[PDB]
């Protein structure tokens, strides 16, 4: 006969824009493509994440924990101003780079003060890290095991720590594209910025997270399959 | 109200897979308020070679599969089990008081007394500071092409996939009648599950999850827990 373990059963049954939209996330992000690449001409991100003491850690009942920030944490790119709302994680990564996913993907979700949209910053987490990632760590420690339950972090959580390090040219290369939320209702009009430089992380933390995703009784994943690019193009700021 | 869910594959599996009342894996109650019936079976005695020349196969269903020659014998309850092959599942397929471990190793045997299959399950825990060399070689030698096999250059010591003897010289375990955990999910299999996990490095658990994801993602290859039904788990603690 013919059989597999297959993928998680839920995502191909999500309704509304999840099924109908044509600007859905995530997507494959070509790198080693011969195909020529539209430059984003947006310049480089600058971060003003200061108001990061006093955080809530929330158990979404959807695998990941969610760190909620108070107003005042700002990032700038192009002329646009981005106010940080929350961050969370996916394992394995949601976006892919030439077909290949990573151990985790961090999602920093912002209100886009300039467009009225949301903007999601996306960072790849790789295994190999010698230092625990402090933001990830605290998110792991504080996160209520009871689902739906949220409780305030006693430690401060610096979300800049989820950003890749600057290159040997001042930059943090990224791709930009219009897409959606990767969970229901998958609303569109989200600006996606996926950085190309992964951050290394001790394997303990990746297993700790997949453990959290598995209700602390197994190891599990919380990722959506890749979606068609369709009419879009991806903008590179390499 | 929406979710990611469990993998979509196993609930569709047909045959005995879907109809059997004696299926694996199951939950192994330890700290329960129910009486534990002792298996009274004695302890395992292992005579496994230390540097076996093995074929490593890519099952094309997640795990690689290490095949052995004859000579690797496990003795229990006055029976002779011979090792056919090992492979892995991530997370563990058995649970223990509801909880699964990072991986489970399955050492499959032919009961030479009976001719029926027996499987030994060992939990693999993260935390380990020492690379387990059997899992290591199995990851290294595993052919990339599905259903292909390649002989290993290095010997494999399958005893490395078994837990150390305790302070009292035991390797406590549980015994129950079950099935293959993959189609045809044939029943009549004797399951022995060791209570003591082995620590392996987090690197290797991830390597394995990577293999299951065919080097492009991180996946699992575990069947969901089954109902004990009318069955009894017997204990050798
Ligand atoms: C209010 C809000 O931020 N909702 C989100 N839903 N999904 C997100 S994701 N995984 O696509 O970044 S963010
Ligand atoms: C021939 C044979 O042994 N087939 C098996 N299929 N699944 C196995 S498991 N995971 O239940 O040990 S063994
Ligand atoms: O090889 P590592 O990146 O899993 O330590
Ligand atoms: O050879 P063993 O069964 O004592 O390890
Ligand atoms: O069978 P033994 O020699 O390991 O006790
Ligand atoms: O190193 P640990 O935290 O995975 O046991
Ligand atoms: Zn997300
Ligand atoms: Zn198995």
């Amino acid at each position: 006969a013919a059989w597999n373990y297959g993928e998680v059963a839920g995502p191909p049954t999500w309704k509304g824009v999840c099924a109908t939209g044509k600007r859905q996330s995530p997507i494959n992000i070509p790198l080693n493509t011969s195909a020529p690449k539209v430059d984003a001409e947006m310049g480089e991100f600058d971060f003003a994440y200061g108001s990061f003491e006093k955080c809530d850690v929330l158990n979404t009942g959807h695998g990941t924990m969610q760190v909620n920030f108070p107003a005042g944490n700002l990032a700038f790119i192009g002329n646009m101003e981005l106010e940080l709302l929350q961050f969370h994680f996916h394992a394995p990564s949601e976006h892919a780079m030439d077909g290949r996913r990573y151990a985790m993907e961090a999602h920093l979700v912002h209100k886009n003060k300039s467009t009225g949209n949301l903007a999601v910053l996306g960072i790849m987490l790789e295994p190999g890290g010698l230092i625990k990632n402090p933001a990830l760590s605290t998110a792991l420690e504080v996160a209520p095991e009871v689902p739906l339950a949220k409780k305030p972090s006693p430690k401060g959580i610096n979300p800049v720590m989820l950003l890749p390090k600057k290159s040997k040219a001042g930059t943090r290369p990224f791709v930009h594209y219009p897409g959606s939320l990767t969970t229901p209702p998958c609303s569109e009009g989200v600006d996606w910025f996926v950085f190309m430089q992964p951050i290394k992380v001790p394997d303990s933390q990746i297993l700790d997270f997949m453990r959290f995703v598995g209700d602390n009784k197994t190891y599990a994943t919380n990722t959506r399959p890749l979606q068609l690019l369709n009419s879009r193009l991806v903008e590179y700021e390499l």
